[PDB]
């Protein structure tokens, strides 16, 4: 019936984003993404404290997928055998049958594939929601990541300017809930199955025990620092499935931010700290200045410091006297 | 002295609202309500848990006042000699002595009468606030609604154009602090006051026991799902006295979004979820694109899934496939 | 090498906000501040609670720091020998080296210099950071204010029009984490690092014990109440560097509100409640229409009334009848 192209995009492992056009010439095409479910018990922080894991693709956030205003998103989702638990996926981008959930339901040994007509601008959320407490839990362990749908023109600043950016960062931040023994050490568990009862009972006081960016403790800092140049613009794409989150860039600002991430509204300017409502992607953009580390933080600086929400930027170029300067370094007082 | 026009309204229980003009060609008004206070105990959940209620006019919420601009609401407040505790009324729409509280505390076998004038457009909570630590604790235990102050042109969308709903439903979310024994069961009191002390204690830690739309586990489901076509716009009025919220609309949108409430400013659009601060009211409208269920949810997962914060729609109409389409049904991976 | 004026500001303890321009004829200078560091065991309770602050200054919040776009902030900032623990400053508001936070680490007996241009403008947090666990520990004992850069030519609503406010006050919200012995007391503590263990321990549970305006319970009450006029036109500046926060004046509105703090963007009109994020300022102006008591409180009303987050205004002036009257006392019901 539906007589499009077909582009096959190659995803790939946050907070990295597969390669796209922002303004494109191009009309509407079908955009074929395939995303297969792993559960795995992974390490989230430098204690070595596990976690039963559930993921799109086998990462913590799942990989962003891009498109823009008018494609049709034809995804495989696949469930394999080695599975335990039916999952399946709902799309905030998507209009209908529970933003896909109603549609995708698989058994372990099952795919589907789903088609939806982009037709909202923005970054949105996508995630499993198989029904009932399984939606919260399915959600919690992992099974969450975002799409980003372009304006064909790319994005503008409200005010007629196009707003390029030079590179594109996803930060998928996730609250976990890993429950304590008697002694006061974090509990492993064998299954998700057998993870289950403790972890919703954690779940219903609504306090997690971490709050991580791309799955771990640490995950985007030394090695895996995300980087930039003075003079580059960068986008950083934040989501966050269950909870709500204030993402700030240490040293630097939001100079374009929409919060809620949908482009048909203009973007804010300025910024030091804007807010991710749980169950919303949004994305802010900023011109690098100064060169050196930044972190970049939720500004509840006890979950940023002390549960593991911190990234680090690494920038490289001339530092800026003018903008800011020591004028006289740490010396005894006259 | 203040010689208008004077007009009855019936008020009715959320989650509908009373009959109302959108654009009027009415001059201002005296527009009379009356809210009859009831202290009830009531059930909150499936499985027969108690709560020590406090109502205006018998509902959580109490219902929605609807009113254009410039219009003088006068409102007869009744505390019945049935009650036990001193009541009185604070609108968030209102100028002067707390919102109307200094001026309507009564006590039970009393009424008072308050007019004020409707100079400020969008929605807003009313609640009670008798004095001091009695705040939280009547607002806690459900003595909450909103008003609507409509400009007299209707709604716009900023960009000139009128905005105009088919129906517009209330939905009053409630956080519920209802204490635990040493079994970990719920506990039932014979009084509010008997309810207090566990109560308070509970309530100064932060975390609800129960989030529910229309006061109850389950309320907006069923035989009272809320309803709509394929094609008509929809307009949904969200309010939390005392927490916040972040609505969500699973399988649609918001098309349309006044997320701090206010009219005087353009709504936002093509929002995934939207944010209600605590002690605020705002509004969203949606015009349903396929026919289903939907769920209406805080989209902290946890709370919706696990603690009471879902409504369904039913929705009536022809599914499009250009929109979204089962392209494979699930099947065995090849 | 920069050769600007330079002028001195003498810092006044907050609510109250250091004489000021508006708009200004001036040109870019180079604006001098000092802070002193003071770690102190203060009373922030009328039980008589005691905590372990850390401050600038003296006061909790820091003082509010005002300037001009494009001036160059120079602040000497100074750790007595009689404080035991480095400290730094981080200004949201200052582009490059964490803030400024990589380039003033101090320890007790050393005072550092620092210079940044104001760029952005808007409110902005500045706050204490350390390194690691210790960033949160020593904003959350006090160690956080705001700085607040103007346009040249002063506040416009974004629709040309000229906001020009009578006073300014600075309302430093913070969240304060106090733990309790096996009694159920607060425990008190004979230094900073001794606090530290079970500060940290509570901390990450995220519930503070107390939410304060000003260092302490009542602050803002009585004597120290806020004070307006009606017709007067006042702008409230509201900071809280870790955790959300939702002002609302009681019996008011904001009637022009950048509650993400930040001038490049127009106000938005006739607010309830407002949102402040976790580490940033925000503004609201409100003109005074009534006399009388007003109560300013987060809107989470746990917190305002049993956790200690309620101000007061004491306005004085002619009560309007037109805007709100009691048209009918207390009486029996008929
Ligand atoms: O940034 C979106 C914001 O900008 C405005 C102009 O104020 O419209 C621009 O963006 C639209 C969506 O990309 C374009 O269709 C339009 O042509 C362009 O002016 C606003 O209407 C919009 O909210
Ligand atoms: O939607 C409110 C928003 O729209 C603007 C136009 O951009 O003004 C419209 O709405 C006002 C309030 O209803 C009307 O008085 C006005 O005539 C109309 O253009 C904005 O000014 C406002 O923020
Ligand atoms: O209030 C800021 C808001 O107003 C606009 C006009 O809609 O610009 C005004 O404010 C700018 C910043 O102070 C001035 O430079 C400008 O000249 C003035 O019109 C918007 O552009 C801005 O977002
Ligand atoms: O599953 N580990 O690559
Ligand atoms: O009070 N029950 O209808
Ligand atoms: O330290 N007291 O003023
Ligand atoms: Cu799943
Ligand atoms: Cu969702
Ligand atoms: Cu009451
Ligand atoms: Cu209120
Ligand atoms: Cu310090
Ligand atoms: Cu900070």
């Amino acid at each position: 019936d539906l007589k499009l192209p077909r582009q096959k995009v190659e995803l790939v492992a946050p907070p990295f984003v597969h390669a796209h056009e922002q303004a494109t010439k191009q009309g509407p095409k079908i955009v074929e993404f395939k995303l297969t479910i792993e559960e795995k018990k992974v390490v989230i922080d430098e204690k070595g404290t596990t976690f039963q894991a559930m993921t799109f693709n086998g990462s913590m956030p799942g990989p962003l997928m891009v498109v823009h205003e008018g494609d049709y998103v034809e995804t495989t989702l696949v469930n394999p055998a080695t599975n335990t638990m039916p999952h399946n996926i709902d799309f905030h981008s998507a209009t209908g049958a529970l933003g896909g959930g109603a549609l995708t339901l698989i058994n372990p040994g099952e795919q589907v594939v789903l088609r939806w007509k982009a037709t909202k601008t923005g970054v949105f959320v996508y995630h499993c929601a198989p029904g009932g407490p399984m939606i919260p839990w399915h959600v919690v362990s992992g099974m969450n990541g975002a799409v980003m749908v372009l304006p064909r023109d790319g994005l503008n600043d409200g005010k007629g300017h196009a707003l390029k950016y030079d590179k594109v960062y996803y930060v998928g931040e996730q609250d976990m809930y890993v429950p304590r023994d008697e002694k006061g050490n974090f509990k492993s568990y064998d299954s998700p199955g057998e993870a289950f009862t403790d972890t919703e009972e954690m779940m219903k006081k609504l306090i997690p025990s971490h709050v991580v960016f791309n799955g771990k403790v640490g995950a985007l800092t030394g090695k895996n620092a995300l980087t930039a140049n003075v003079g580059e613009n960068v986008l950083i794409v934040h989501s966050q499935a269950n909870r709500d989150s204030r993402p700030h860039l240490i040293g630097g600002h939001g100079d374009y931010v929409w919060e809620t991430g949908k482009f048909g509204n203009a973007p804010e300017v300025g910024l030091e700290t804007w807010f991710i409502r749980g169950g919303s992607a949004g994305a802010a953009m900023y011109k690098f200045m100064q060169p050196g580390i930044y972190a970049y933080v939720t500004h509840n600086l006890i979950e940023a410091a002390d549960l593991g929400a911190t990234a680090h930027f690494k920038v490289e170029g001339k530092w800026n006297d003018d903008l800011m300067t020591q004028v006289k370094a740490p010396a005894e007082i006259p």
